[PDB]
């Protein structure tokens, strides 16, 4: 009854009044390609890592299954699809979104956003959380926050998966495009600091090829930062 | 993101571009009591007897899983939930629907909704077909043409979810308030040919205790017809 007219992301969609988690719920149950998993409230949502997402009734939670035919080197591009699917969502409601470095879309500077793609056997889960109307950590934000007023949830629902439909279906072709989507959304040209053992900061100038994050540190040297258990600051 | 708040149906929605039937699917698949399977279309719709649905886009494709906390000689009443909630529904939308004794929906003697109950054990499924913004077989109608004007799918998904949550929850409590509600909204009073194994007429009457339709022959014998492999048929 929905009338979904996209191509594989949507075919299949699986909503939950209540759920502790819809990456974990895609991950443990066999589910066609292109099945979104989507609920109201999450009860053990989560994001990279350790670390709890607030999932309160208002905002959009979900995750895809994907199992893209291509090689294995662009796997880790599938949470870009993410972040400028979202990116490319909140241009249409009006909200200019820019993607922080490798999963999150932050609206001058507040979180909106949050992108954390797992995979179980050879599924890809690309799991994406955004605060529509729902109330928001402290420092965070929300699409009813930035515009000032209720915004339809289900409206975000059929936007978000119309572009991330496009998006997917394009990158199974040319797998290389998203970078430039991303370059062209993301921030840039700012000191950063990548926390953990060995720790440095400089200039996060962009991103390579493989989605690496290149760093300049100020004695020149020349750094990769992968994405993955990273923790990087703004300074 | 639906934001359903019924209790026990509704809980799950599993929605899908296309189905072969929703029936078939919940009678096959492992799922939870309260679990909603709705299609915008149907391949292989079906009646009973496996008589063909038809299941074009724009109409309410839908089956309910169940598993009544009630007696067995109460399970027998399931379908006139599904056709009470369709008849609330529509009266929502100031259509008349009528029921048409035991699984039909009528608007000026014209079906719109046809519910089809399948059991094995501790699941029920309830399915019902309604049509609503597509083109129907001749001997049928829709909300569509009944109004005059195209109607929101998914508020009509709405409205029959919510009432049928709140009828099934009455149900398991009094079993018997169904029949009051069956009664009050079907079409009685009027001759009608009962064919099943062989055939007779007489005017329908009412509803008993069971659910049974009462029949008063010309000669002035009362017949008790139980809903098996019977089909009635106005004059
Ligand atoms: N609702 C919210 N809005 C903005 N920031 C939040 C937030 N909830 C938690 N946070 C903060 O953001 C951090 C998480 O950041 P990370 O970069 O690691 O992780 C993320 O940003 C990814 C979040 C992915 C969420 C979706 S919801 C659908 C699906 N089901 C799941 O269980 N997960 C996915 C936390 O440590 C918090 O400090
Ligand atoms: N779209 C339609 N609208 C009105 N009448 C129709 C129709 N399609 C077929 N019919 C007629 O209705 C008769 C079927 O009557 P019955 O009394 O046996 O059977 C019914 O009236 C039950 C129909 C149940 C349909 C739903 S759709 C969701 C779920 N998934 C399924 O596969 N089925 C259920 C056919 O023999 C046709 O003459």
């Amino acid at each position: 009854m929905l009338g979904l007219k996209t191509s594989i992301i949507g075919r299949r969609v699986i909503y939950f009044q209540e759920i502790t988690s819809t990456n974990e719920f895609a991950k443990t149950s066999y589910l066609e390609e292109g099945t979104v998993i989507v609920a109201d409230k999450q009860t053990m949502g989560h994001g990279r890592l350790n670390a709890k997402w607030e999932s309160p009734e208002g905002g959009l939670w979900l995750s895809i299954v994907l199992s893209p035919k291509v090689p294995q080197k662009d796997l880790p591009k599938i949470v870009f699809l993410g972040a400028v699917g979202v990116v490319e969502t909140l241009k249409e409601f009006s909200i200019d979104g820019r993607i922080k470095w490798p999963n999150d879309v932050l609206v001058n500077y507040k979180k909106i956003a949050g992108v954390l793609v797992e995979g179980k056997g050879d599924k890809i889960v690309l799991g994406i959380g955004l605060n529509v109307n729902n109330k928001v950590p402290n420092g965070a934000t929300s699409m009813k926050l930035e515009l000032g007023s209720e915004v339809p949830l289900l409206s975000v629902f059929r936007s978000l998966i119309t572009n991330l439909d496009r998006l997917y279906l394009n990158f199974l072709k040319n797998p290389m495009d998203i970078l430039n989507l991303v370059r062209d959304n993301m921030i840039l040209g700012v000191r950063v600091k990548i926390l953990g053992d060995g720790s440095f900061e400089g200039i996060a100038e962009d991103i390579d090829d493989f989605g690496r994050l290149i760093i300049r540190l100020d004695s020149g040297e020349v750094k990769k930062v992968i994405y993955g258990d990273v923790s990087l600051r703004f300074l």
